[PDB]
Parts: structure tokens; C-alpha cells; sequence
């Protein structure tokens, strides 16, 4: 088989659709998602082309029995697991493909605000062009959509568009079309306020009962404990995530509650020293002042934070 | 080959059964589970009938290449499902019957909101797309719905396995879609939670409340500080068998509110101390004498409540 | 090609065989196991008999397409078998010797009640479903059932592979299906669990039972509470290497019971303080001096009943 | 199908070119990273030439297997490439142009000595072998070698991907084998190692410090031996990133010497205490004085003799 | 296609090597290591044999299905090696030269009884089943056995690739078996082990011996389990990279007393409290006075003993 000839010059449009039935494994780590969807082509082949006298309006045919553009997508770890569905000419010569597939899709995420991050995920359609003729993509709108029973664990779906353009370009001395299908995604943030946000902040609030202890081995307790208890919750926001080359929402106020446990070691120590040293009136104005101090300048800090991340 | 031509304008009917051989690997994270099943399959093709008496046979064998065979699939499996055909016979009025052996990962979400005292219905949605030739709609031969009585789910009990009789019919790119919903029932056994989970939580949670009968700040320190990043090991452990849900599981909120007494047991352990400083060690003893009444009245009605709430 | 056809009515034996050669992956939470195998069938089919003087050869050599084969399949399997047929021998009379060196991944339900001092029959389920034509009918050639001197299971010792020579021959979806049991009998090498998890479980337990030798609150605070957490970490240890059982293992229950053992001795630590606060030291040191029989005394013979009930 | 012959006695040269889609999974405990990549091949196949005019095509189009093509193969992948021809076009003097997309998991060692602050040069080498009747030799067509800019190796920077432009040429089971090393060069991106470890770690140790401070030997035992528990949190995450070395890496050699001074600091909280249950409050405070200064600028001192030798 | 027949009686000898490219995933709990290799066969045709100076051709190539091949396989093997025909050369006697490169996991048992100090004796079994026709016996070609020089296995050295020249013929099912045993011996790089987990569990061990220069209980007690607490978790994380083994590794022993050791220091911090509370601290100060000297003394000879006994 050898691709349909050109009437004039005009390249050969292929016409596309994506409908996604199934959404899994977004693994924030790897930065990949499943997906398994059918995949519509259509195009011209005037070869194939009377209605009247076969009595038949559609002719189906095996793969094998036409010529079909190799269609492949770009961003998958693997070429996708692809079974043919149906192939329908018209008496025109239009075919119409369909194809069931599922594939592994590498799609850069990005962490910036999370756990309160959105997402556009992409699917890549290409085509290279073959000698005979150029072959360029099309969006067939009518073909492009997902199953309501479409679920994300842990994401709510948006929308499921197509960049109606082709990006159509040069490589390795062939012309290329390629088509951006997105998924726009936002994550369900919900979990993280009871599981670790609230757990973090219930500890660290913990350490600040040290402004009202005089106790040096108590406060020491207190606040290296907590201290531990944090690092842990460190530990466990790091596992759920790839490392990025920037600073997230979440690594942020992490990092930044270090700070205050380190701040809160040094008041403690001040606070005994200067009980040591028979000074404890001037201890009681720190410990005083702390009570304050502390709590007001996390609220703020905190605001600036969200501010430059929101 | 192509499909049976209608005498009329009728859908074909494809009428289907399922046997449940293995139910393996339920995943609560991934919301997956496998199955290992018989697909049956039956449908009417009269240009494959036959005459008994000629033929001297009163059934006919086939390889599924030599006949046409309902392009039949699921909607909700992560691949498309490992098909062995095991037979294919027709009767002598082109009554085609199909049987094939398959293993498939099957997606199905659950609900967690009861967890671990939860049930599920897990679902194995088959599907069949229409071709320009004719309309096909499925059917539930009832006789040949089923699971073997060894099939078992490692923690869980399996309840029924059912087929909803009424398929869903739907246009899906101008052509009509027939689906079915076979439903398998089932209900998770809570047992090994209790002195795995739930029984140590309440010890060092009760273990905490002990500094309500101790003077001691930096012993009460050590009890609630110590029994809280316990909490925490638990919250962290339970979480490890979960998915991320947008709503309170169950266990979810009892591990929350806990966190809640925690907090309260160091404020009143510093306001104890803090009175006892401050040279009101009567007052302290009133707050301490009420707590030892307080925390467990609390924590029990806060259970009854929530307990309400989800059951 | 179709089925052998029956001199009188009888139904077709197929002679079976397994060979292990290779055993791996035994999951205890997955409740599987790793096979590598031969697995050998032998059948008469007539239709296949020649003359060694016409033919020149004694035994003809067939590849799989070219003859009728049984479709037998392993019942308790995740997906079928990856099998690689080694030899297809025909002999004059048709007496076919089919052998095939297959791999597969079986499941078979544990019994987890004394573990880790427990022992476990995995089984390999052979089956074949009759057809139209005729019925077919599973049988055990003792001569071809065997194992590997070098075949190891890691953490357990092999006992014997044998098979149930009667096949359960039943009715499933309106056809006849014959089934073999073959038994791989295995028990738990126990050794490790000594020294890495009953041992410094023990020695932790033992290490609590200091505070019965000391006055200081806020030393046995420490003592208790921490010893505590450590045996929360090999709980979790624990649980982790085994799957959600509905009943109680051996383990789980020394486990579970030595959290009684911490929180008595909390209470113990509590009241001895308590009534040193109160100016009765008298009284608290008879509570304590009791407490270091009592503690050792009843964790034996709890353990002794325990054990008993178990074994 | 045989190779080309040769019109005198030259070796037959395939030109390749390797062009980056896709880099994925670099593995440091492995020691692995995936690619998928387009392979170009080229070479001259007189057999297949043809006159433009009389053929009235100018490219002509085959499929594999109506042609020679050279068996290339990876050196260093785990299994052999996935790979679909994508394009087989001939000019008329029979220059053949063979395009295929592959995917593959590539074995290549790392370098750890620097990490987190470490480069690495990716290998992957193709490899042919060569034929009785011809001797098989590859050239680089650096025209046709390169990478979508798209490309990102999560945590890496990529700086280069080139080839080593003169094949290795050598016997291997006699036979010999002409082997082209292609090189991507790329950069860790140390970034998050400064808020997630480098940091928390410098915290918790200046912590330990605050004990030169204090005289409560209870509280420096507190200070000193729970912050050196959360060192060792750290050292065990550290290692769960990378495999085991032969070497010291730079983050390895600061972990290890973080041990020294938690070491020293027990030592000197240990004599503190000794002195002054002594009743020589005056000594303990010059050591303790002293380490106030010493502790600090030993450790300045050591990480700059520490970055000096590694970098 | 059928074996070469035997001129005389003569068994079929075919000729073997293995030539190692990649070696990777030494999984030590597993007990597996994969292996990316050429396997070379060769044997005589006489069916094949051709005249060198008629056919003008020194050598021809053949397909492998044009030609008969031995079913040459691997017995510790997970699945079928993944194999890919490189070259087939028949030279004009009939001798038959066969290459292909393959890909498989292999299932090796390890020794961890030195561990992290060990070496072991990797094992790659070829084995060939003999058929009616003929006995098929192997041997191996020194010249065709060996590995690259890049053969890097991360965490081990390699130390030699050599093969057992006498096959282990034996019965088998009723037919001969011819086994070849491949050997690749391998030390393991136990450096790491020191900085990681050797010297942080010694420099814990000692900190807990600061207590016997300390009369204060509660800081003792803070000590001794404190560092317990941190043993378990090195206990562990070395029994994570390891398989349950039913003998006790030198590691193992090591990490085993030490618990004895925190026992002990255990028990003598209560017993000086004790008599501190008794007032009888002159003798408190005689059993700490002796232990600062026989914890360490005992500890090394326990050691020197553990490492005769393991070495
Ligand atoms: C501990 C520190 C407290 C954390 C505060 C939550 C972060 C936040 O306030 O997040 C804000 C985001 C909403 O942001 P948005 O629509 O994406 O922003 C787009 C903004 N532009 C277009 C202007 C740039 O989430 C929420 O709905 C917040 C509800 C969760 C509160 C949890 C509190 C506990
Ligand atoms: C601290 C709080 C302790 C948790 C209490 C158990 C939760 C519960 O009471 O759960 C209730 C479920 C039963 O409910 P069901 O059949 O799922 O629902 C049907 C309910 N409707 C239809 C009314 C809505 O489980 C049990 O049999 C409880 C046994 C566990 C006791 C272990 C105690 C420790
Ligand atoms: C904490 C409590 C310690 C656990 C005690 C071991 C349980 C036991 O005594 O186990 C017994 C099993 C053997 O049992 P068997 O052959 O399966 O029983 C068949 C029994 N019938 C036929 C009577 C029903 O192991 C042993 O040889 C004991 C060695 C373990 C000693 C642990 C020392 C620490
Ligand atoms: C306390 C220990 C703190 C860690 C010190 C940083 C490591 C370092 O000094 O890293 C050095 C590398 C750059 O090195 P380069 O180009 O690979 O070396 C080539 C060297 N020759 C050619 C001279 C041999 O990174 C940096 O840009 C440093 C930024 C990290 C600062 C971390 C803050 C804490
Ligand atoms: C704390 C306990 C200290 C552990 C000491 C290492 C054990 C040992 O002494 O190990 C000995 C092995 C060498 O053994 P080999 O040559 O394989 O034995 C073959 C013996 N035959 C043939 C005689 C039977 O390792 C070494 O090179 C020791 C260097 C490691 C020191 C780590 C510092 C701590
Ligand atoms: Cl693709
Ligand atoms: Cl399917
Ligand atoms: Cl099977
Ligand atoms: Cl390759
Ligand atoms: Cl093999
Ligand atoms: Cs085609
Ligand atoms: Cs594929
Ligand atoms: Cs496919
Ligand atoms: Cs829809
Ligand atoms: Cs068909
Ligand atoms: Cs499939
Ligand atoms: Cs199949
Ligand atoms: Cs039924
Ligand atoms: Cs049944
Ligand atoms: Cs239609
Ligand atoms: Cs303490
Ligand atoms: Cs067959
Ligand atoms: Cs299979
Ligand atoms: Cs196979
Ligand atoms: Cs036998
Ligand atoms: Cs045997
Ligand atoms: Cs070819
Ligand atoms: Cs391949
Ligand atoms: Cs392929
Ligand atoms: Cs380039
Ligand atoms: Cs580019
Ligand atoms: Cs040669
Ligand atoms: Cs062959
Ligand atoms: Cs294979
Ligand atoms: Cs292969
Ligand atoms: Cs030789
Ligand atoms: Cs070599």
C-alpha cells in the first residue's frame, strides 16, 4: 500500500479525535499518567471511492486491506497499545478510522503551590510526512471528549481541549505535524488539611507552650520533641514528591517552621541562662515578649508566603 | 466476514454471562482489583444454520477466525483484557455460543467513607459498538452468571455477583453503545484493625490521661508528648493504606479529633504547672479534679456523635 | 483439527505430570508463589497411528499446530501459564508424549494462625473442559510427578509434591470439567524470627520491668513510655510482612497482649506515684514489691495459655 | 537477503544518527535511565539501485523485510530496544535511509564522589558486528544527531548530547564488531537538597550546640542524644537515594563527621557533669567555655578541608 | 526438521559459551541477578556439509528456521531467557556455528553468612534434553566463554566467569539431560557498611556508656534507652536489605549481643540507683567503677570470639 495521490499539490489532512474513557495513576513523582481513550482518524483516499449501483452506503475494511497514516504520539514511555475498532469508507472515499488505546503519557508537572496546584496535562498527535506527499493534522471537534465516569483519584477533571492548530515543522529532513490535546486537572486538597497541614500546626503550637514554662528541662523536652515530630512530617511531604528546582507552597512553610523551632531552642536557652545568672526579671521580659512575638510574626509571615505564591 | 443481516431493521442481540474463576490483588490506593472469569457469549446467525439429518452432527465446531464474532469490551479496565477463546458451537438454527477464559485489572472506585467497616460494589461494565451493517444490543443470560465457591478476596467477604438485566444503550460518536453492569458485592472484614490500630490508638491515647493524676510537669510533659508522636506514627501508618479522598473517612475523623485531646491534655498540663508557679496549686487541683471526668466524658460522647454521624 | 474420536463411549484420559524445577516469590501478603515447571500430557489419538517401515522412523516428532491437542489450564493462576512446548513424540499405535517446560504465578490461600511457626499445602490446579464431541477426563501419571533436589523456597523448607490421583469431574456452565490437585507441602523456617523480632521484643518488655526496682516517677515515665514505642515499631514490623487476617495469628496475640503488660504498668507507675505524693509510701511499696512477681509470673503463664491455645 | 557486496574490498560503512524524543527514569540506585529516541541508518545497497526516468520515481519506499538491513544492537541496555520502522526510502545510485522510533532502559555507572553537586556523561553504544562475507563499520552523520528541545530529565540539567565521532573497532567471538559511543551530558539539580536535608541537618546539629550554654547535665543529655536520633533519620533517608559506593561522596563524608562532633559533644557534656558532681564547677566552666568556640570553628574548618578535597 | 544423525553410536556434542555483556540487579532478598550475554552453540551436520572448492563460499549463512537447532535452555532461570539470533555459519565439514544474544533473571542462592564480608558463587545452568533419535551431550569451548571488561555489577567486584568443562549427565522424566555449570564468583564491597551502619551503631553503643560516669538515674535511663531506641532502628534497616535467613549472619550476631550489652547497662543502672536510694552509694560506686572497665573488656573479646567463630 502507498499513501492516496495528490488531486493538485494540497498536503493530505488527516482529521482527529480523542475521546478519553479511562483517567489513572497520575503519579506526581514520575510526572506520567495512564490513559485510555479512542482514537478517531479520517481522511480522503479517492481510490476507495458508486452508492447507486453496490447498493451499499459503507464498505468495511481490514487494516491491512488500506493504507492508514502512521499516527504516533510524542510524549508516551512506550508506543501506545493500540486495537482497531472499526474502518468505514464512504462512497466519497472518506475514511474513518477508530482505534481503542492506552498509554503511559510523560507530562511535566508543576509544583509550585501545592497541594493547592492545577495542572494541563498533554496528549501530542504526530505525523511525519511521507515522500509521495505531506501529511498535516486536523481536529475533528465532534470526536474530541471524555466518559462523565472519567475520574482522576485525588483530581477533579476541568475540561479535555484541543490547540485546534497543528505545529507543523521540520525534523531530520521531513516535515512534521503535531497537535496538542489538554487536559486541564486541579488537585483535591482537602485530605492534606486534616492529615498534615492541622498535625503540623497542632505540634508547633505545642512548642510555644514553652513561653509560659520556667522549667529548662520541660521546655527542652518540649520543643526538641515537636522539633523531631516536624522532621518526620518533612520526611513524609518529600516522599509524596519529585524534587523540583524550585521552591513549592507546602517546602516553604516547612522550611520557614524550622526557623521558628530554632529561634524558640535559642529563647529557651537565653531564658535559662539568665535564671542561671540570677536574672530572671529580665528572662520573664523575653518569655513575655515571645508570647507575642512568635505567634504574630508566624501569622505574617504566612501572609507574605501566600501572597508570593498566590 | 460481517455481521448477521437483519430480516427487518431488529439490533442483534449478543446475550453474555460472566463466572468469576479468581478475584485477586483488590488495591485501596489504586481502586483496582483483578479478576480471572469466563466471558460467554450467544447470538443468532442464520447463515450459519444447518440441517441435523444432512449434516449427520447436531452441533458445529469453529475457529474464530472462520466465523464473525461480536467485538465485545470493557469499558472500565486499565488494558485491554487476556482473552483465551476455549470454544465455539453452533446449533442447527445458527444459535452461535462463545466461551472464553480472561484476566483482567479492573477500575472501580470505592468509598471510604465508612472505612474500615466499609462495603463496596465493584462493577465489570461490558460494552459493544454498533457497525453500519446493524445495531447491537446486549443481553444477561442469567444461567451462565456465576464464581466458583473457592473464589476468595484476602480481606474481604464476598457478598453476590449480580448482573444489572437492562443494558444502558448510548450514542458515542453517532453510534449506539450497549452496556452492561455486572456488580460484585462486597464487604471488608474490620477484624485484624482492631488490635492492630484502633486498640493500641486508644491505650496510648488513655495512657496520655494519666497526667491528669500526676503533679509532675516534666512527667506530663514526657506522657502527652510521647503518646502524641505515637498518634502520629499511627495517623501516618493509616494514611499508607489510603487514597487521597475529598471527604472524612470514618478512622480519618476519629484520628483528627484525637489530635484535638492531645492539645487540650498540654494546655491544661501548662496551666497546671503555670498555677503551681504561680503559687495557686487549688485552683491547678480544681482544673486537674475536673479533666480526670472531662477527657473521657468528652471522648466518649464525641465518639457516640460521630459514630452517628457515619452509621 | 478436532478431538480424538471413542472406539466405544468411554470419556479421553489425559495423562498428567508436574516437574518442579524452580520454586520463588512465596508472598505471604499476596498469598502466591512462583512457579517453573514441567508439565506433561500424554493422550491416544488414533488418528495419528503410521507404520515405522513405511515412515522409516519409530516415533514421529509433531509441531503443536499440525496435531489435536487438550486445552488444559491451571485454575488457580493469575494469568495463563508462559509455556514452551519442549517435545511432541508420536508412537505407531498414536500414543502421544506432549511436554512443555511452562512458568506461572499461583494463588494459594495461607493459614497464618501459628505464624511464624507455621506450615502451608500450596496447591496447582489442573483442569480440562469436555467438549461436544466428547468428554475429556484428567489422570495422574505418578511416573511424571516430581521436584528438583536443588529446588529452594527462601525462608522455607520443602517437604513433598504430591497429587490427589482422583480428579473432581463436575458440571460448570452446562459442560464437564475435570480437575487435579497437585500439593506442594511446605513449613516456615522460624529461625530469624528469634533473634530480630521475639528476642528484642522481650528484652524491651523486660527493660519496663526496671521501674518495679525504682521510686523515681519521672525514670519510670521513661522507662514505660518508651520501651512502649518501641513495641509499637515492631508491631508495625510486623504487620507490615503479613496480609488482613479475620481471625488472630500467634504472633499478633503475644503482640497485641504485651500492650495489656504496658498499660497495667503505666497504671502501676501512676498509683505508686500518686500515693507518694499522698505521704503513703508504705502502701505504694507493697503495690511495687508485688508487682515484680506478678508482672514475670502472669506474662508466663498468659503465655503458656496462649501457646496452648495455638498448638 | 545478503549484505551488499563490496565493488572492491572496502568494509560497508552504515552512517547513524540518534535523535533524543524522550529521556525519563534516570535511576541513581540503579544506575539505569529510559530513552526513547529515533535511530537513523544509512548505507549503500547497489542491488537496489535504479534510472530515475525509467521508473518515474525519484525515492522508492520497502518494507524490512524486502530488503538487507544491518543487525545494530545497544551495548548497554537491559533488553534489546522496542523499536517501529517508521521510514525505508531509496535514492537511485541505492543509498538507503532507515528511520525507526525505539525505547529503551539504558545501564550506564555514575559517579557519586560530588552528589548532590555532581555531573555525569550518559553513554549509550551501538554496536554491529560483521559478516563472512563483509566486514560491517558505523560512522556518525552528525547531521542526524540531536535532541527535541522539549526534552527534560526530571531533577537534571541536560548540557549535551554528541558522539564520539570514531568507532571503536575490535574482535568479539571472532568476529569483529564496530562500536560508536554516543554521549549525553548532564548536571544534577542540587536545589532542593538545601531546604529538604543540608539545612534541617545544620539545624538540628546547632541545636546540640545550645548544650555549651547550659550546666543541667539532664537537659544536655535531652539536647545531645535526641538531635544526634534525628541525625541519624537523616543519614538513613540520605542513603535511601543511592546506591552503595566503594567511595566517600561529599554528602556522606559530612554525615559521617556530624557523628564525630555529636560524639565529642557527649564526651564534653559527660566531663562537664563529672566536675561539677566533683565539686569543680571552675574547671567544667573553662571546658565548656572553650567548646562554645572550639565546636564551631572545628566545624568551619573541617567542611572547607572536606570541600577542598572533593572539589 | 530433525536431529543430524550419528555416524556410528556417538552422542551429539554441542559445543557452548557464554560471553557476559551487562550484569545488574544483584537482589540480594530476592536472590536473584540479571544477565544480558552471548550464548555461542556448535555441533556437526553432516546434512549440511558442502565442497569449498566447488561452492566457491568458505562459509554459509543460515535462518534459523532453515536449519535444525538444539533446544538449549537455562534451569535457574525466572522465565525464558529473551533471546535474539545474531548468527548462524555452517563451514563447508557441516559444523554449525551458532550465536545469539539473550537476556534473563536468574535464581542464585546466596551465602549471607559473613555478610557485609561475603563472597558467593553466582550459578547459569545450560541444559539440553536428548531426543529418540539421539542423545545431546554438552561441553564447553574455553575459547567462547568469558566477559567485557565494562562488566560492572554496583556493590560488588567481579572475580571470575569460568565453566565446570564435565556436563552433569543424568535421567530425567525417561530421557537423558546434559547440565552445564557456568560460574561467576563475585566479593562483595563492604565499605560502605562502615561509615553507614558499622560506626554510628558503635558510637551509639559507647554514648550509652557515659552512664558509668553519671549517678543521675533519670539521665541514665535517658542514656540507655535512647540508644536502644536508635539500635532497633539500625537492627532494623540491615534486616530490610536482607532475606530471613535459618542461620545467623556475622552482622546479625553483632547486632543480637549488642542488645545484651544494653540489658546489662540497663540492669546496672538500676541496680546503682537502687542502692543510692538504699544509702549504700559506696557500693554503687564499686559495680560502676568495674563496669567502665568490663563493658568495654567484654565487649572486644565477645567480638574477637564472634569474629573466629564467623572467619
Ligand atoms: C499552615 C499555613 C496555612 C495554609 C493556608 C492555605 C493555603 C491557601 O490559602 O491557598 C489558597 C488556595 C486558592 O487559590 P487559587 O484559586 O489557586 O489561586 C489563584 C490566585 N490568583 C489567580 C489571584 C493568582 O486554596 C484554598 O482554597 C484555601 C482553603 C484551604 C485553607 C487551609 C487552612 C488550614
Ligand atoms: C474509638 C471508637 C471505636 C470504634 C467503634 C466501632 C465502629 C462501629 O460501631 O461500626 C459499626 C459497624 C456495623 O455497621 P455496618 O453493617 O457497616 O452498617 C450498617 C449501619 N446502618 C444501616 C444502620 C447505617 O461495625 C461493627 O460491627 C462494630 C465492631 C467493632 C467494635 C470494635 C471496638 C474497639
Ligand atoms: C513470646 C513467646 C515465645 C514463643 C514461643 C515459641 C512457640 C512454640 O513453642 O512453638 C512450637 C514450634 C514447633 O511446633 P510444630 O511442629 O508446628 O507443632 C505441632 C504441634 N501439635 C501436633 C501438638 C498440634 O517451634 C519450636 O520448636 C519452639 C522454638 C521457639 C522457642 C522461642 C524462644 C524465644
Ligand atoms: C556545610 C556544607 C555546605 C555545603 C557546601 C556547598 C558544596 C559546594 O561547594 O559545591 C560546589 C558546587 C560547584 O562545583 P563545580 O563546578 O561542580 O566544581 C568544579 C571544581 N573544580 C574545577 C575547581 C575542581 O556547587 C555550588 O554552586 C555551591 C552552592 C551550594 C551552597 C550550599 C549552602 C549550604
Ligand atoms: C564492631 C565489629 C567490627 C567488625 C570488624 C570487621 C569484621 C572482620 O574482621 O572481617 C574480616 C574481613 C576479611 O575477611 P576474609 O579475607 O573474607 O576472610 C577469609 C578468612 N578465611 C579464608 C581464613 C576463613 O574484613 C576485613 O577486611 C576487615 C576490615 C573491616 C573493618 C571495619 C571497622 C569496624
Ligand atoms: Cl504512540
Ligand atoms: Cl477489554
Ligand atoms: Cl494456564
Ligand atoms: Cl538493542
Ligand atoms: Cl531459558
Ligand atoms: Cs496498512
Ligand atoms: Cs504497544
Ligand atoms: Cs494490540
Ligand atoms: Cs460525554
Ligand atoms: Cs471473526
Ligand atoms: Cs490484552
Ligand atoms: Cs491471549
Ligand atoms: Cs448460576
Ligand atoms: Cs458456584
Ligand atoms: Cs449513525
Ligand atoms: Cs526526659
Ligand atoms: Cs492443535
Ligand atoms: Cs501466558
Ligand atoms: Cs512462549
Ligand atoms: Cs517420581
Ligand atoms: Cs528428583
Ligand atoms: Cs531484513
Ligand atoms: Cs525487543
Ligand atoms: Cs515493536
Ligand atoms: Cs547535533
Ligand atoms: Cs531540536
Ligand atoms: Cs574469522
Ligand atoms: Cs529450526
Ligand atoms: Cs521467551
Ligand atoms: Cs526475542
Ligand atoms: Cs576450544
Ligand atoms: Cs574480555
Amino acid at each position: 500500500v502507498s499513501p492516496p495521490p495528490p488531486i493538485a499539490d494540497e498536503p493530505l489532512t488527516v482529521n482527529t479525535g480523542i475521546y478519553l474513557i479511562e483517567c489513572y495513576s497520575l503519579d506526581d513523582k514520575a510526572e506520567t499518567f495512564k490513559v485510555n481513550a479512542f482514537l478517531s482518524l479520517s481522511w480522503k483516499d479517492r481510490r476507495l471511492a458508486d452508492p447507486v449501483r453496490s447498493g451499499v452506503r459503507v464498505k468495511t475494511y481490514e487494516p491491512e486491506a488500506i493504507w492508514i497514516p502512521e499516527i504516533r504520539f510524542v510524549n508516551v514511555e512506550n508506543a501506545r497499545d493500540a486495537d482497531v475498532v472499526d474502518i468505514s469508507v464512504s462512497p466519497d472515499g472518506t475514511v474513518q478510522y477508530l482505534e481503542r488505546f492506552s498509554a503511559r503519557v510523560l507530562s511535566p508537572l508543576d509544583f509550585r503551590r501545592y497541594p493547592f496546584d492545577s495542572q494541563t496535562l498533554h496528549i501530542y498527535l504526530i505525523v511525519r510526512s511521507v515522500d509521495t506527499r505531506n501529511i498535516v493534522l486536523a481536529v475533528d471537534l465532534e470526536k474530541v471528549g471524555k466518559n462523565d465516569d472519567v475520574f482522576l483519584t485525588g483530581w477533579d477533571i476541568e475540561s479535555f481541549t484541543a490547540v485546534v492548530k497543528p505545529a507543523n515543522f521540520a525534523l531530520e529532513d521531513r516535515l512534521e505535524s503535531k497537535l496538542d490535546y489538554q487536559l486541564r486537572i486541579s488537585r483535591q486538597y482537602f485530605s492534606y488539611i486534616p492529615n498534615i497541614i492541622l498535625p503540623m500546626l497542632f505540634i508547633l503550637f505545642i512548642s510555644w507552650t514553652a513561653f509560659w514554662s520556667t522549667s529548662y528541662e520541660a521546655n527542652v523536652t518540649l520543643v526538641v520533641s515537636t522539633l523531631i515530630a516536624h522532621i518526620f512530617f518533612n520526611i513524609l511531604v518529600e516522599t509524596n514528591l519529585p524534587k523540583t528546582p524550585y521552591m513549592t507552597y507546602t517546602g516553604a512553610i516547612i522550611f520557614m517552621i524550622y526557623l521558628f523551632y530554632f529561634v524558640a531552642v535559642i529563647e529557651v536557652t537565653v531564658q535559662h541562662y539568665l535564671k542561671v545568672e540570677s536574672q530572671p526579671a529580665r528572662a520573664a521580659s523575653i518569655t513575655r515578649a515571645s508570647r507575642i512575638a512568635f505567634p504574630v510574626v508566624f501569622l505574617l509571615a504566612n501572609i507574605i508566603l501566600a501572597f508570593l505564591f498566590f
